[PDB]
């Protein structure tokens, strides 16, 4: 019968086609509850000094978000007082007291004019004087690099993701009574259950340079996928694992990531603080999920709909 | 013929209305990738003093979310010691050495009591001893307002997105080699590659008074939305800038934003610290974004079910 | 008539069953802004020692998530120098100079190798000499536990919803004129709209012990559900609180939550820091949102696709 044939080519197209590619046969939850518990370790050193964990990782606390610190420039023994300004200030520059008002408080300088022009730090110009936070940064700071050893560090990301509407859970460290989360290498394939990677491994896998990165610095983002077919065992539920660089790798007016933070100290009575610029790498776990488990009444439905185009058709 | 004006109608209707207004032929992405990098600038003055934007933005890192202190009750000299308990606490008041019972801890107290009835801070009154951080802020606080410029502060928001399925990244900020991001002011029109604020602007489109805000504190967000259609240049992916209030305004109960903080130092081999309670502004820069870009599948799909409709009317 | 009660019959099996159950003539809203603005309060006392909210909450600022730390390891007196290495770091134990090499820099090591070999902080064994943050930590800390009273501590959680398509906007706190949310213990149903939890309370909604949590460490969501029908009044719009951990409960590598973090001072003109080691109970509160409103655009295309089943059916 022609018509035999002509119905075995239509269900076909859109039996395969319908429930197998798609899975119509399945209810959905995107996006799970998830949590994430970081821990880095390595220790760089640079000139007479060594850094440890606590010093470059900031914030501490462990979670999603976190910066490496590979360059500081630093600014010691600040103390509120009278110093001359930046040079790199609108108007700072002057020639005589005259060319200098007091009280004018611009936000981008670094404090209060106080109506007289004093030597800059470096002469042989001269710079308006204010009070305010001194020595400024931009006359007292030193440069230290501390990102040498920092691609040979470590990152252990831990994950456990949770869909509600399916009670499944599933975490990315297996139940392993051996010593295997402390000599073990993350390989996608033979050690996906090994979540400690290496910031060069990361920086990699961006497609980026540790060098360049290092310097201006930058975030990374490590993406885990966890896309589980539930009507499955969940030995079949596995993180999927991606590095990609989320800053603009080309902006010229703003190139990197940096911020600055200060440690106060009380010397002699006084408050005085070490001003840090840290430039460094934003690391950056990003969870997506997609969980599919076999339903019932989408069944049935996307079958009425099926059947209604096979008759039309 | 008449089926030829009624099948015109009936096709321009589910035409112009279907594969037009809400675009069928075209796959979809909801909720790019997104990283925020942010930077305040502004200085302001207290009574003799000068605030940086380390002393008022917590946390420094230059992230998503942050806040910007505009006022201060601050609490100096705290050491572990006895003191009175403020007379806010329940129980606290009392005549005499009896009415003060050793070793009980209220949680909404200030330290363990010590069996003694103390004069208070401020007399006549009389009130419980306690073992703590000792003066209590109730009785040793000074107030500073520090939100007198916070208008004039600017806050800079760097935000690229990333698609994965589309494989498509726009930034905010655009590659210019002139000093256009250091004398640009933003507007949604003529500047809206300049994603410098002011926070003054967005109180302003928030539609709140930047004096109430200022004392009791809130939340305003930045909403960034990404609503790009692929099929077009880059250049029609643009950034759309909303700012509202996201906290409560009318709750009487909990009215405002407030954290307190401690500055801890050694005098004398002695532990001592300044309690900062600090009422501000907190940013919250969200990200929303919908990309649209021609796939085949879901156009021939949904042609085919245009077809059937047109079929069965 | 028989097609009378059979289409009777067909009719009500696609109209209570398509209209009502899953509410067809209805556009929706997934996923609302929200703002999280949180508070905890309580004070714990260690041997002789009263910890307040400053030192156990970390970060401070008032957000979604946070640490109450409820034990720490702390080491003392650190400075740049040399001391033995701990014994628990590879290749450390040493019999004579010979056995340790100079220069070499371990990754998961305290410090910087001297080429000698030194007793160790507890005899009798002998261990390579590192240069760093000395004395290690697992030579000098000495642990404290102040999670004694965390389960009576208190966590006020305010949140405020945004759906800007339907632009309705609800909050979990009252306008109140009296001091409800100071003398109100939350209760799903009498005191829904009191948001002040103790940490019991969600420790024993999430189905955990304190102790077991408050000795490792770990991670509780507290999970918020906005699911509004807008064609009703804002009075139909309540948060449904959910608790249950976030991390594995069944992993023995990597079992709990902890983070390190130092206090740096200046004594005698030597930076020295205290490095704590914190175990906590760490709190996500996550927001999940679902608002449904009349659109007469959906309504419309829905009845004809029931229109044109009946027909078919
Ligand atoms: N919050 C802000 N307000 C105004 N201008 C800013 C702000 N943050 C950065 N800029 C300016 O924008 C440009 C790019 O930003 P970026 O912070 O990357 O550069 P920078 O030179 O490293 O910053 P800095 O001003 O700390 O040296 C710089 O010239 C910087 O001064
Ligand atoms: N974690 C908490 N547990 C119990 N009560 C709280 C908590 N946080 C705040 N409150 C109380 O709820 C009310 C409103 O909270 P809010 O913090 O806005 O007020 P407040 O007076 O500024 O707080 P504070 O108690 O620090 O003075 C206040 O009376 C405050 O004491
Ligand atoms: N970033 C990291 N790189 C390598 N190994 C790690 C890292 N973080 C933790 N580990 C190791 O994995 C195991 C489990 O991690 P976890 O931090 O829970 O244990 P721990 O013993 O409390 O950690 P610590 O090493 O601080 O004592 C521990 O043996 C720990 O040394
Ligand atoms: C300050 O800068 C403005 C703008 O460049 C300039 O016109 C003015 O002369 C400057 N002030 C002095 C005292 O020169
Ligand atoms: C890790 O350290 C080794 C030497 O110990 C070095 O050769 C290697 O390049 C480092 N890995 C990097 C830089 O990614
Ligand atoms: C403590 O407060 C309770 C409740 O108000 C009160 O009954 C009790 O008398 C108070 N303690 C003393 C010693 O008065
Ligand atoms: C910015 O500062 C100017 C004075 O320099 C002031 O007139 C203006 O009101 C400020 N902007 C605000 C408060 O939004
Ligand atoms: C260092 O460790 C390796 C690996 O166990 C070992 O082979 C080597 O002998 C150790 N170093 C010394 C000096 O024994
Ligand atoms: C709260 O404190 C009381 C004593 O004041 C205690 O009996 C109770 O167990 C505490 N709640 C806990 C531990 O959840």
């Amino acid at each position: 019968v022609l018509y035999r044939a002509v119905q075995l080519l239509i269900l076909l197209y859109f039996v395969w086609y319908v429930f197998i590619v798609q899975k119509s046969y399945q209810e959905s939850e995107t996006g799970p509850e998830s949590s994430i518990i970081t821990k880095v370790k390595g220790i760089t050193t640079s000139e007479h000094k060594v850094w440890d964990v606590e010093e470059y990782v900031k914030p501490p606390e462990g979670g999603s978000v976190f910066s490496i610190i590979t360059r500081v420039e630093a600014t010691h023994s600040q103390t509120q007082g009278t110093c001359p300004e930046s040079i790199r200030v609108h108007n700072a520059t002057c020639l005589s007291d005259a060319d200098c008002v007091a009280g004018e408080l611009d936000m981008l300088g670094n404090g209060l004019r106080t109506g007289r022009c004093v030597p800059y730090y470096q002469g042989p110009s001269k710079t308006c004087e204010v009070f305010g936070w001194c020595p400024v940064e931009d006359g007292a700071s030193v440069s230290q690099f501390l990102g040498t050893m920092a691609p040979n560090f470590t990152i252990l990301i831990k994950n456990s993701i949770h869909y509600p509407k399916f009670h499944f859970s599933k975490g990315n460290i297996a139940d392993r009574t051996d010593g295997y989360l402390k000599r073990c290498t993350f390989h996608e394939a033979s050690d996906l259950y090994c979540p400690i990677f290496k910031l060069g491994f990361i920086v990699e896998k961006a497609g980026e340079s540790f060098t360049e990165l290092a310097h201006k610095g930058g975030v990374i983002g490590v993406i885990i996928n966890w896309d589980c077919d539930l009507d499955l065992p969940a030995s079949e539920c596995n993180p999927k694992y991606s590095f990609r660089r989320l800053d603009p790798k080309h902006v010229p007016a703003s190139s990197g990531y940096n911020f600055r933070f200060a440690k106060y100290y009380k010397i002699n009575g006084t408050t005085t603080r070490t001003l840090i610029k840290a430039y460094g790498i934003r690391i950056d776990v990003i969870v997506h999920g997609q969980a599919g488990k076999f339903s019932l009444i989408p069944t049935i439905i996307n079958l009425a709909t099926a059947l209604t185009s096979v008759g039309v058709g």
